[PDB]
């Protein structure tokens, strides 16, 4: 029951449809590694999926704490990729982008003492950067062995 | 494990983004109404939801039988609408875009002896006319109530 900067409910929205985004491109991605078999691939799409509906669902409370309604920007078109180098290299552009606009938002919140939205973005943000690190891990394995020998090592024995 | 028309997959892509944005918007929606305490319609949403899911999956589930690969169009700007009739409203209006989509797909399917996809989306067209029918006849006693009256009517004993 108050009514919030108008600049972070803005930003909220921003941040919600980022989650949206991701949220999507998961639901593809983790159909298209189960189909291949890459189970490992599936199992961490699916665990990061749930932490994305998580922080959608804090951003649209928030919103609506803050007395605003949830109103999104174009989303955009999602670059799925069509190769597993390639789905993993559009989760990382989606990933850091997102990074940058929470920094962004953190920073704003901060500066007009708007420290609960600060905080419950600080802590979505530690979020993302595992998620960050994660798929920065596997593409750096994907340089180092190549992709086909990458995906042979997917294989359960 | 055989290759489809290249048509029905561009259709069955455009019908995923189609269920991809209606689950977006159901994901808002849903947290609206349970935040105004709207638990019917709240429930409604959610129960619709699931059914948009397993629509969204068969299509992944059939582009990828078809040695196609999930490719979405610009899924775009999403109206949320800013109270109960105009949220109703948009949801009617991307079902019956939807729904005029499943029946185009439908024919060509049919055309071209695809009668797997056909059939497919035949079964899925069934449960959007469903979803059609629901929010005509909220939208119905919305008009004849005034949308004041419609709401105290569905707060709880
Ligand atoms: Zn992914
Ligand atoms: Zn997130
Ligand atoms: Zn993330
Ligand atoms: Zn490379
Ligand atoms: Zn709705
Ligand atoms: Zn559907
Ligand atoms: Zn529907
Ligand atoms: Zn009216």
């Amino acid at each position: 029951a108050m009514k919030g900067d108008t600049k972070v409910i803005n930003y909220l929205n921003k941040l919600l449809g980022n989650e949206l985004v991701a949220i999507n491109q998961y639901f593809l991605h983790a159909r298209m590694f189960k189909n291949w078999g890459l189970k490992r691939l599936n199992d961490v799409e699916y665990r990061e999926s749930i932490d994305e509906m998580k922080h959608a669902d804090r951003f649209i409370e928030r919103i609506l704490f803050l007395e605003g309604l949830p109103n999104l920007q174009d989303l955009g078109k999602l670059n799925i990729g069509e190769d597993v180098e390639e789905m993993l290299r559009s989760d990382l552009a989606l990933e850091l982008d997102g990074a940058k606009n929470l920094r962004e938002a953190i920073g704003y919140a901060d500066s007009v003492r708007d420290y609960v939205s600060r905080d419950m973005m600080i802590e979505i943000l530690r979020d993302e950067e595992g998620h960050i690190d994660w798929l920065e891990t596997e593409l750096d394995l994907i340089q180092k062995m190549g992709l086909q020998n990458y995906l042979q090592a997917q294989i359960r024995e």
